[PDB]
């Protein structure tokens, strides 16, 4: 549902793939000529019907009013984009001649007007009672712009006025708004979720559609907020629009499910999705076919071969589906290239009797499962799954516009020969090399580790971190340990210095042993966390707040990691002398290039 949102809900905030900013230099790509792309029209063709269930859709009157609310909201966003365009035009003029006080005053004036308007609109979209869920997606976008603009004020605070102080107040405002925007979004995401989870005869497919769209349109945006803090992540001097890249490690699902389904939402969730886990990469898909009757050959089960990031080992899943007599392993497909689109063919009625599945790879090839049923039954239908930035091709992206790749497949038996088949997808922004960039702060979520000891485990993320987390706990005997391997980029210097930072939450001041291994040589240090949160009976937190995450720097400008070019580095984290109730939850590690600027910031 809604194709012009599950494509452009990260297309505007995704126009920055590398070099796309104005800070000095000829520009004719993003910044300039942005008018004919930012807000060409508004909303000529139909869209967004999902997430409207909290409004009265029982009658045409309320539905018509709700339609107007959506139209008015799009008009207000167009107004917001125009304010931003005026800001950008004045900023660029100023940047080309910073000493011209007329250009300076002009951009400052526009910054104030645009900032006020953005805040104002976010407040409106979150306080129109009875429409908060409906407006959550647009709210997130406005919230996103508001924080991005504030960041700019902080970046140019010194050049535009008495450095900080009036910037410290602005900084506090940025932090306050970040918390507000995240709190509102998480609160409503969950209310909508509860409504769907509580509906009688609630269909899992509807529940899942909701989570997938919210993830793409709201949750992923929230994950970017932390990176906007310019004190924590200094702006690229060559071009301020460049940001420390944030990865969304969460998996979203698409599935072929019988309709209607009498199986519960909880039952299908357990059967079609994966328990929290370290990020995995899909390497092989095994398929079984029921072969007793040739004219009744259909998919019967599947298994997955996968690997953790930068791991050389092939992990094997259990068998999903049926593997008794008559069920035979007929396919083992090595997916040497990312799969950006899939299709599945099944009979119409009874439905879900799968005869074929196609897997489109980015290298231009196609892999397929085929039951080889003969003769070919009538009433076959084919359903495509995939994520495109092109709203005109909802489930059929091309190699040039897909946003996700296949990460998993699970089969759940309905009746003999009939199954529900779910496809898990991960965002293409996730780096398979955990590459340490040379010119920006590199983010590497903890779930991209490839080793966890007995007392370290992945736990559900609160919804605003872009994925799940790694909890290092204590057995009273063994302290949780995580290992994550990263690849340095190629550079000429024999060695370069990098600081190592950790974004985490902890329920007490705990000593952490942090080390990095390069060609078998291990170097380590110790650093203590702060107490950032606490919960009743020390239960592992499922609702960590933005403010409950903090930062610590085991390695810095004084004692940096010394890394050589194009090597595999193993970073390990493990608490020291930890008590049975101590908890250290890692969101992600961050590698910071040590330059002269950071030489002063350390």
């Amino acid at each position: 549902i809604n194709s012009s949102s599950v494509s452009t809900a990260l297309k505007v905030a995704g126009a920055i793939l590398k070099f796309v900013n104005p800070p000095a230099g000829t520009v004719l790509t993003v910044l300039s000529a942005v008018l004919p792309i930012l807000w060409p029209t508004n909303t000529p063709t139909p869209e967004r019907v999902w997430n409207d269930f909290m409004t009265n859709t029982g009658n045409l009157i309320d539905q018509t009013v709700t339609a107007y609310v959506r139209t008015d909201a799009n008009a207000k966003m167009t107004v917001v984009k125009d304010y931003l365009d005026q800001y950008t035009t004045k900023f660029n003029t100023w940047k080309r001649e910073p000493n011209n006080q007329s250009y300076r005053t002009a951009v400052i004036t526009q910054f104030n007007l645009t900032s006020a308007k953005l805040r104002e609109t976010a407040v409106y979209f979150s306080n129109l009672v009875g429409y908060e869920l409906l407006l959550l997606p647009i709210y997130a976008q406005v919230a996103n712009f508001n924080l991005l603009l504030i960041r700019d004020g902080l970046i140019n605070a010194q050049e535009w006025s008495l450095a900080q102080s009036a910037g410290d107040q602005l900084y506090n405002t940025m932090v306050q708004y970040t918390k507000e925007y995240i709190a509102h979004s998480i609160t409503w995401y969950n209310k909508g979720l509860d409504v769907l989870r509580n509906k009688s005869n609630g269909q899992w497919i509807t529940f899942n559609d909701y989570k997938r769209e919210m993830t793409i349109q709201v949750l992923d945006i929230l994950a970017l907020f932390a990176s906007y803090d310019p004190r924590r992540y200094p702006a690229d001097k060559i071009d301020n629009t460049k940001l420390s890249k944030t990865e969304f490690t969460r998996e979203i699902y698409t599935a072929l499910v019988e309709s209607p389904s009498s199986k519960s939402i909880a039952a299908l969730e357990a059967a079609l999705t994966r328990d929290v886990h370290l990020f995995t990469w899909l390497k092989r898909v095994d398929f079984w076919t029921n072969t007793i009757y040739q004219d009744l050959r259909f998919l019967s089960a599947n298994k997955i071969g996968f690997s953790y990031t930068n791991s050389s080992a092939m992990q094997e899943s259990g068998i999903y589906g049926s593997s008794g007599f008559g069920s035979n392993l007929t396919h083992q497909i090595q997916l040497n290239s990312n799969v950006y689109k899939t299709s599945i063919t099944d009979t119409s009625s009874p439905s879900n009797r799968v005869t074929k599945m196609d897997f489109y790879k980015i290298d231009g090839t196609l892999a397929s499962y085929n039951s080889n049923i003969t003769p070919t039954p009538e009433g076959l239908r084919t359903t495509f799954f995939g994520f495109s930035t092109n709203e005109n091709t909802p489930n059929q992206p091309t190699v040039n516009d897909y946003t996700h790749i296949l990460s998993y497949i699970k089969t759940d038996v309905i009746d003999y020969n009939s199954n529900r088949v779910s496809f898990a997808w991960t965002h293409k922004i996730v780096d398979p090399n955990n590459q340490i960039y040379t010119d920006a702060i590199t983010q590497v979520p903890a779930v991209k580790s490839n080793f966890l000891n007995a007392t370290a485990k992945v736990i559900k993320g609160p919804g605003h971190t872009g994925g799940d987390l790694v909890a290092l706990t204590s057995n009273g005997t063994l302290s949780g340990r995580m290992e994550i391997q990263c690849k340095t980029s190629i550079f000429n210097d024999p060695t370069r210095s990098y600081g190592l930072r950790i974004r985490y939450a902890a329920n007490s001041p705990i000593v952490l042993n942090v080390s990095y291994v390069l060609q078998g040589v291990s170097r380590g240090t110790t650093i203590s966390t702060e107490s950032t949160f606490s919960r009743p009976n020390n239960i592992i937190p499922t609702d960590l707040k933005y403010e409950e995450f903090r930062y610590k720097d085991p390695f810095d400008a004084i004692v940096p990691m010394r890394l050589s070019s194009n090597q595999l580095i193993t970073i390990a984290i493990q608490p020291l002398n930890m008590t049975s109730n101590n908890q250290v939850i890692i969101d992600r590690i961050e590698i910071i290039p040590i330059t002269q600027s950071v030489l002063d910031e350390t």
